[PDB]
């Protein structure tokens, strides 16, 4: 999979290896996809607006080739929000996950 | 709704707010939609390359769960490529604007 | 067509613009489409995790109206894999290649 992790705050070490961490975890154990093949990125402290104002605030997009088991959405929404709220501090109604599916995923030069 | 401006040229604050306004008015007037729940990103000084130049250039991404009624798309890329040459002064034949709709999307900790 | 590059590496001017070449010849020859009309983004130094480490890593997006011919995405995948190793020095099972198709484009003012 790939999660890319858009923040208005600034991310440090600290809270990229810990939402890292979660990343993996929700990919082995929701997804039940290899943990070592969620590429994760980080973008902080990006300009976003949201309910009214640029307080802070969060979007994470994860995209899965093939797509969700029909609980598997609901669990990772619970579980990314709640990281993202523990590690940045951003509150659950400033954070949206949205969820796609490639057509088509290359990887060491082949596609799966 | 989600909103990702990626701009070649520099934003300030008060290009930041006022797309802002317009992407508000575009969510509640074109796609029907609340607009305290367009959530904006910005993304300033991006290096791009298109039509063989470096040159003022957009890329505006839109996505919305359930997709777009059949005169939303045509008026949303008026409305947004007007106000994109309108404060960043990038011309029209440099915008972009791609639609997209998610699988899924979650807020405040639970899936729409 | 548009194709976003996020490496975790810094890009210089002589790498966005090889790459921005690789990406033209492809949209014409692969995707059969104007090489002027793909949209290229650079998205350097970004912070990523993948396969346990932060070390250099790839993730190229490509997003293309009306989806992709059967053989179009093994020739893509193979040479912007190959391209990307060539610029950045990052290996082949480090770098995602993923394909999408937006639902609309707007360009000029008008969708496609």
């Amino acid at each position: 999979p790939v999660i890319q992790t858009f923040v208005s705050t600034p991310l440090d070490h600290h809270k990229r290896e810990n939402l890292a961490q979660v990343y993996r975890a929700v990919t082995r154990d929701v997804l039940g996809k290899p943990e070592d093949l969620v590429m994760m990125t980080f973008h902080d402290s990006t300009p976003m607006h949201f309910f009214g104002s640029t307080d802070p605030v969060a979007c994470v997009r994860v995209e899965a080739l093939g797509g969700y088991g029909p609980s598997e959405p609901e669990k990772v929404t619970s579980i990314v929000t709640a990281a993202i709220t523990k590690e940045c501090g951003i509150v659950a109604d400033r954070i949206f996950v949205l969820y796609f599916s490639p057509l088509h995923c290359g990887w060491n030069g082949t596609n799966f």
